[PDB]
């Protein structure tokens, strides 16, 4: 460990999160790494992953929620990420929910935020990539993807056509596009709806065509998960992204904001998304690209994600405690960890547990 990981974790981090509001540290933290303002790990050969249509320089993302207007596109990759998911953006601007919206649980290393899809808007996030199309194209092109997670305004009555118009203005400026899907006539629903995702997507023109994933919350039954796992094969989904934050509040939360509405996300989260990748990479016969995320805050964590079955990693929360230099800590242990279990590269890793 670096000098910077443990001032960071041990002194910066604490000493920050008691002066900030958690929303406004957020903010701060998009306009600081919007900027490069970013302590200074060579991405070796290992790390690299092949998927989705493209080429991972690393399998380490930054989550959907951090940058959700892309603002911090290039500021994510100076920070070490293998790519970047941006949203979600919503097809019209919206506020979210009302203040306070975000919550730190320092002695659970979570979460729990209910943001509610506050969103710039699609048009606004479209001429914020225009302006950068030309310096992504060639990040893409050496190993650095650009995805983005599309949502739907609060009052929408057709969600299929929201993100449909995702699907129009960000899909040419997108490498991948991500829907979130909740509890599914519910199997129909979810058909319908991805149904007229892929025809969207199947519409652009073939160098500006991306590939399309669903992201699925850790709450899903059984049935649901099933359900999910039956429709992406059957349409051709190109990729699976679990977990989203969970709704649960697993026994043992200590922090007084424990009972706050919303998502949890962090430690937590953790194993309940591994298990989910588990399953989901089962339901598909590994034959479906995983995004694994939830509670990702060192190499083991990573690892344990790719084992499971996924072939690239997210993490968000982690930053939270840890800030910029995590993505390297993570990064150097995935590598060491990969070496130590007779991996030749992540790409070996991908679903071992299963075999
Ligand atoms: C719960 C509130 N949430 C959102 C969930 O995570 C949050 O607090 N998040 C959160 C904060 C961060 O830092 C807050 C303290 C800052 F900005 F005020 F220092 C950073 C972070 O990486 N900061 C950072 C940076 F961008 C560039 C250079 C140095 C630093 Cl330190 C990332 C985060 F995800
Ligand atoms: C403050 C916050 C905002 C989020 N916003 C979004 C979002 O807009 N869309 C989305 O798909 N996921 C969102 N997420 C979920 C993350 O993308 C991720 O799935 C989840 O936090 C689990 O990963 P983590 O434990 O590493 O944070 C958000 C998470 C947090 C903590
Ligand atoms: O904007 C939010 O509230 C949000 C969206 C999402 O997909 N996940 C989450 O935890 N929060």
């Amino acid at each position: 460990a670096t000098g910077d990981e443990r001032f960071y974790a041990e002194h910066l981090m604490p000493t920050l999160q008691g002066l900030l509001d958690p929303e406004s540290a957020h903010r701060l933290a998009v306009r600081f790494t919007s900027l490069g303002l970013l302590p200074r790990f060579q991405d070796s050969d290992m790390l690299e992953v092949r998927v989705l249509g493209h080429k991972f320089r690393n399998p380490v993302g930054i989550a959907a929620g951090f940058d959700k207007h892309g603002e911090a596109v290039d500021g994510l990759y100076k920070m070490g990420f293998g790519f970047v998911e941006i949203g979600s953006v919503t097809p019209k601007p919206q506020e979210g929910n009302p203040r306070p919206r975000v919550f730190r649980l320092p002695e659970d290393q979570a979460v729990i935020n209910r943001y509610g899809f506050n969103s710039h808007g699609l048009s606004v996030v479209e001429h914020r990539l225009r302006a950068r199309q030309q310096k992504q194209a060639k990040l893409t092109e050496d190993g650095l993807p650009l995805g983005v997670n599309l949502g739907k305004n609060k009052t929408s009555v057709d969600a299929a056509e929201d993100y449909a118009e995702g699907v129009r203005v960000l899909g040419p400026l997108a490498d991948y596009l991500v829907v979130n899907v909740s509890s599914p006539q519910g199997k129909a629903e979810l058909r319908r709806l991805l149904t007229k995702v892929l025809q969207e997507r199947d519409g652009l023109r073939r160098v500006h065509r991306p590939a399309v994933l669903v992201k699925i919350a850790p709450d899903l039954t059984s049935q649901d998960k099933e359900d999910i796992a039956s429709v992406v094969k059957e349409l051709g989904i190109d990729g699976l992204i679990v977990t989203n934050t969970t709704v649960s509040r697993p026994a043992g939360l200590q922090g007084a904001l424990r009972s706050e509405t919303g998502g949890l996300s962090g430690k937590p989260l953790r194993d309940l998304s591994t298990q989910t990748i588990r399953e989901m990479y089962a339901l598909t016969q590994g034959r479906v690209p995983i995004i694994g995320v939830g509670g990702v805050s060192s190499g083991q964590d990573a690892l344990e994600k790719i084992r499971a079955g996924a072939s690239l990693v997210q993490l968000y929360t982690a930053l939270t405690f840890w800030g910029p230099p995590v993505v390297g800590k993570v990064k150097r242990e995935l590598e060491a960890l990969l070496k130590e279990q007779g991996f030749g590269g992540v790409t070996d890793a991908i679903g071992a547990d299963h075999r």
